[PDB]
DNA sequence: AGGACCC
DNA sequence: TGGGTCCT
């Protein structure tokens, strides 16, 4: 072991596509999903006209005064169609990794040393990219390396065919020897389509970032650290001092994000499996008067219990979590945990005042099952 | 419990 | 600004 070929499917505004597939009649108009005061996502005929996501519905209307709008609150399909979608490349390798319902790493490595196996001393010279190459690199047939990655984007060519065939949706792809890259140059041809990326051009890649803050792993709290230390480019970043850099974010986060900083990511690709915990959300214009607004929580569990239901597993400890408007609180939350009474595990009613007591003990409600057994 | 990070 | 995961 000692050289991956990873790959990164990132499915195209996978909530569209699912509302899309829904309605035909939503097709080539331009939609947008809405969650309150939110258009979380559109089809790309809407971001043509300018409709980006995560954009408040007044300024995608006002931009778009014709955009189509389906509500997205109950990510119930989406959930179930991002697990067809984990499934069918669980087939193509088990060591599958879930990142959001819209995102797989898939460890390609022990399949395409088959594949390559199976070749014989001649056909090996056919052996022919699949999509694009990154900054449209020149392949050497004799280097092992390019064999490899190329066998990857074939691999990769073939999940994106069947999960268009087998479940009607696109999505791009990407292959690189690590996580980090492979993550990193999905995103090369956006629409619908796939790139790989070979080793030398491992640093265009990496340098073509503006900030730091777009290296998957540096997130919003980490990227202003950096700032107020004068790295703002991946180079400063990579040029910077790893004695005080790592003496102010600590010798982990801080030797890891500078080795991320030059293309390398050591870590594996964790089989996701069953989730870990399910939970049902609500925000509402500030509007629970500290009670009776439990009535909301009833709903929660509601379908929460259908849904813990389901998947077979029982959850050992529940949960309830809460926020409270004032001033700008850019981080707020409170939430108190217990465990789940064994007799009641094996049906509302006595979870219904469990959360009840949990509830006064303490514009969002939030009900979470975790600790699956 | 609460924090960081991701989509 | 509706869900999740893993670390402190
Ligand atoms: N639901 C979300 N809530 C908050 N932040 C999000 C959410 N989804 C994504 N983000 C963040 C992650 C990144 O910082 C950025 C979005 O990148 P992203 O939306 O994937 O680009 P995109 O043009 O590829 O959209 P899409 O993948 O839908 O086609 O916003
Ligand atoms: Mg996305």
């Amino acid at each position: 072991a000692s050289s991956r070929v990873i790959v990164h499917v990132d499915l195209d505004c996978f909530y569209a596509q699912v509302e899309m597939i829904s309605n035909p009649e939503l097709k080539d108009k331009p939609l947008g999903v809405q969650q309150k005061y939110l258009v979380v996502t559109c089809n790309y005929e809407a971001r043509k006209l300018g409709v980006k996501k995560l954009m408040n519905v007044r300024d995608a209307k006002e931009k778009c005064p014709q955009l189509v709008l389906v509500n997205g609150e109950d990510l119930t399909r989406y959930r179930e169609m991002s697990y067809k979608v984990t499934e069918l490349l669980e087939e193509f390798s088990p060591v599958v990794e879930r990142l959001g319902f819209d995102e797989n790493f898939v460890d390609l490595t022990e399949m395409v040393e088959k594949r390559l196996q199976q070749l014989q001393s001649d056909e090996l010279s056919a052996v022919t990219v699949s999509g694009h190459v990154y900054n449209n690199q020149s392949i050497n047939l004799l280097d092992v390396l390019h064999i490899r990655l190329l066998v990857g984007s074939q691999i990769a060519a073939e999940m994106r065919e069947a999960m268009y065939n087998q479940l009607g949706l696109t999505g791009c792809a990407g292959v690189a020897s690590n996580k980090l890259l492979a993550k990193l140059v999905s995103g090369v041809f956006k629409p619908n389509q796939q790139t790989v990326l070979l080793p030398e051009s491992c640093q265009h890649l990496i340098h073509s970032l503006n900030h730091i803050k777009e290296i998957p792993g540096i997130g919003y709290k980490t990227a202003k650290c950096l700032e107020a230390l004068g790295i703002n480019s991946v180079r400063d970043l990579q040029t910077f001092s790893p004695k005080i850099l790592e003496k102010e974010l600590g010798i982990s986060v801080a030797q890891r994000i500078q080795k991320l900083s030059f293309g390398e990511d050591n870590s594996p690709v964790i089989l996701s499996g069953p989730p870990q915990s399910f939970s049902e959300e609500d925000s509402f214009k500030k509007c629970s008067s500290e009670v009776e607004a439990k009535n909301k929580i009833e709903e929660l569990l509601a379908s929460l219990l259908n849904r813990v239901c389901q998947d077979g597993r029982k959850p050992h400890t529940v949960r309830l979590i809460i926020r409270r408007y004032s001033s700008e609180k850019h981080y707020g939350r409170e939430s108190r945990q217990c465990p789940i009474p064994s007799h009641v595990i094996q049906v509302m009613t006595p979870m219904v005042d469990i959360l009840m007591k949990l509830f006064r003990n303490m514009t969002l409600l939030s009900v979470c099952f975790c600790n699956l057994k």
